[PDB]
Parts: C-alpha cells; structure tokens; sequence
C-alpha cells in the first residue's frame, strides 16, 4: 500500500458572510488559522512525518499548510503550489451573497450550481467587481497555460479535468516513490481527487461531504487506485457542522 | 547583464537575547524577530518588489522570516526552496555558550577572530554536547547531497563557502541568469561567505563585514555574476549603522 493526506482550509470572512470566494484570494480568519493550527497539533499527536506538501496558489490554502508545518516542526519540508488545485471558478457568482442569489433565481438553481458534477455557472466577465483582481494578478501570468486559456467558470467536472494532469505528472510519481505527501486544497479540488481515486460516480460525488480543518487519510495500491473509503483522523469529537 | 538580488539575515530569537551561539540549533524567532521580518516585507513592498523565487536554509528562523515577508507582499504563492547549504556557520563546541563570557575567558580579540575570521575553525562539537543528538538525529539532514556522517562538526568561514558555493553555482545563479528576481533568507555567516565570493573580498577584509539583522541587502551583478559595487543596505542610514555597532558589541565587555 501507500498512504496520502489531503485536507481543506478553514473559515474566512466571506465563509461567514455566506459568499462565494472561489478564485478570490481571500485570507483566513482567527478560526481559520486556529483550525489549521489544531489540525497540525492532531497530525503531531499522530506522529505524522511528511516529505512533500502540495497546495493551490490561493493563500488560504498556503497559510494552512504553513501553520500545519509549524505545529509539526517540519518547516523545511518542500512545498509546491499550482493553480490546478484552486477552488472551483464560480464565474459571475464570485463574491455575491448566496442566500440572496437564491432570492433572484431560486433555491433549485443555486443548489444545482453547487451540487452538480456537470453544470457550469455563468462566466465572469470584465464588468465583474473582481475580474481584474483575478486575471491581472501576476500569479496567473507564470502558469503552465496562458492567461486567456484559463477558465472563466468551471463545473465540478471541469475541476477534475484540469486537476488530473497535475496528479498524473507531479504528484502520482512521488506517492509512487514512498514520499508521505500532504495535499492542502479546497472543497471542490479535494472532492474531485477523491472521485478519481475512489472511482466515485458522476452522481455519488455531489453527495460527498468533507469537513474542514480535518485530515483525510486515504490508502492506495500499486495501481494508485483506492483501497477503501476516505477516513478522518484525529479526535473523532470532530463530527460537527455539515450545515 | 545587470542583475539585482535581495539577501537578508533573520531577526531576534530567545538565545539572541541571551547572547548565546545558535548555529545549527533550530531556535525559533521571538516575536520581535517576527516584526523585523514584517518590517522587511513592508519596505520591500514599498519598493514594489515582485519575487519569482525564494531560497532559505533548513533552520526554521530563516524559513519563517521568508514566509512572513511573502505574506506582507501578498506573494505567498512564490516558490520557496530550502537547503542546509545556506545554514548558519556550525560553531562547534561554542554552540549554546554566551558571547560576553567567551570574551572574558579568552579576550575580545579571540572572540572576534572566532566570530568573523575566514580560516579559524571552532572547536568541534562532541557527543557530550547537550544539543549533539538533536542536531545530527534530525530527519531534515537525512535525504541530502552528502552523507549524514559527513556533515561538519565545526566550520570556518571558508568551510561555509566551500559548502554554499556549489548551491549558488547550480541552483541560485542559473535562476538569476534566467531573469528571475531572487530573495535569499539566510544568516550572518552564510550571507557573508556569498558576499565574499560575489564581491571578491580578501581573506583579510571579510573580517570587517558585520551584517545587521532584519535588513534587506541589495546586490547588483554583471553578466559574469560578480558584484557591480559593494552590497547596499535598504533602510535608514543611521539606524543601520547603529544596528551594526550593536552586533559587534555582543563580543565586547563592560
């Protein structure tokens, strides 16, 4: 077998204003940082000793890895970041209040826009309050594919399609070669990698519910295909939230 | 063809306040060292620096200094790479001992030579030392470009140069050649050793370079990667000199 840990960061202001962060580089809050600080205390109690850490290019994912590495005393562990682990691009829904988008278009459409393997939201356009903050940022000018070729909106399926090469090419070699890897990612990019490993269907995946601030162990074979459900490590007094 | 590079020294930790030798002991910043980091970041942002790559040692005080600066800059996504080759000088058996006491029992001349000289090697560390095992049993020093038993047990400034220059030649300098803007988060002696090589400083003159903590060091190089003039400090003139008299006074008596 092989082992692998993924997780997702905690809370920010927009995660409390009930808004769509998505590609907006919004930061963690007191509880967001403390959550990851506790998550590292947990992996410490677990005697966890990583070799490589993989993140998105959004800071809430990076501070999360960093705060974790400090609790472990593992700050020298190599870190790699990639747009291909970014949160899903929610197009024009970025930054708007979701409990009032449900007031315009109705719950059924907003629910579908987030619990759907196949549905692409409206594309963010140059008029959007945050179009510039995303596409002009220097971190997207040095990417592996040109600025114009980055998506302006994504389905959950879109996330996996851009993710999977990064897994095949950057990650999978390393998890092959023994390295205990941590993946500090987001709600959808975590959901998509679990699908491709647990072979989840285009219909069971919209059901999958991953907590935040919680390690997610996952065992593999030499095929690198899953061997069981994803399990959650730590003080299993951790069955909270999930709306 | 006209390159710029930023190099700097981390800030205060507990043993710094205690006036001890840290060397390869993985001491953390205290919260004032953390503010030095943040102040570097602010100054770097006020010059609108955009880094493409950051290099550090594997001592966490140099890594945290770097992470703090990236956050000030909004550049947390900029790749970071770390290497024992940028480590502080290994101070042998003086690791953990107070500096002003060393001057009392050996003279300020002997202490100055121990700290700032080119080819005076410290008394090596022995298995008896309270921090021996925690150093050479640390996982970070395992998967390397050098066997565990071959890691030094003390180091002259010259020994530092001989282990740092290969990492410059093969890892930092090519990225400078590509046009990337580089930040180097290291320590007093590893930065002096690379300044000695880049500036061609004599064996006899490197004794007189003291680097202030928490202060950006701007370096300009030509198309052969040699300095164009002497390294320069960013920040207020008088305050840097006052901070420099500070560092050398650590080895002088009442």
């Amino acid at each position: 077998k092989y082992k692998l840990i993924m997780l997702r960061h905690g809370e920010g202001a927009w995660n409390k204003e009930n808004r769509f962060c998505s590609w907006v580089d919004q930061k963690l809050n007191s509880e967001g940082m403390e959550e990851a600080r506790n998550c590292g205390k947990q992996l410490k109690a677990l005697n966890f000793e990583f070799d490589l850490v993989f993140t998105s290019v959004l800071n809430r994912s990076i501070h999360t890895a960093w705060l974790i590495l400090e609790e472990l005393g593992q700050e020298w562990v190599p870190v790699e970041s990639s747009w291909r682990l970014n949160e899903r691009h929610y197009g024009a829904l970025i930054g708007l209040n979701r409990e009032q988008m449900a007031l315009n278009h109705g719950e059924e459409q907003v629910r579908l826009w987030r619990r759907s393997y196949n549905v692409t939201p409206p594309p963010i356009e140059e008029s959007h309050p945050y179009y510039q903050e995303i596409y002009n940022d220097r971190r997207y000018k040095v990417c592996d594919v040109p600025l114009d070729q980055l998506p302006r909106s994504e389905s959950l399926k879109d996330v996996l399609e851009r993710l999977l090469p990064y897994w095949n090419e950057r990650i999978a070699p390393e998890v092959l070669r023994g390295k205990t890897i941590l993946i500090s990612a987001h709600g959808n990019s975590s959901r998509a990698l679990l699908k491709h490993l647990e072979g989840i269907s285009d219909e069971d995946i919209i059901n999958i519910t991953l907590p935040t601030g919680v390690p997610i162990l996952l065992e593999l074979d030499e095929n690198l295909r899953a061997v069981g459900p994803h399990q959650f490590l730590g003080d299993q007094e951790a069955i909270q939230a999930a709306i």
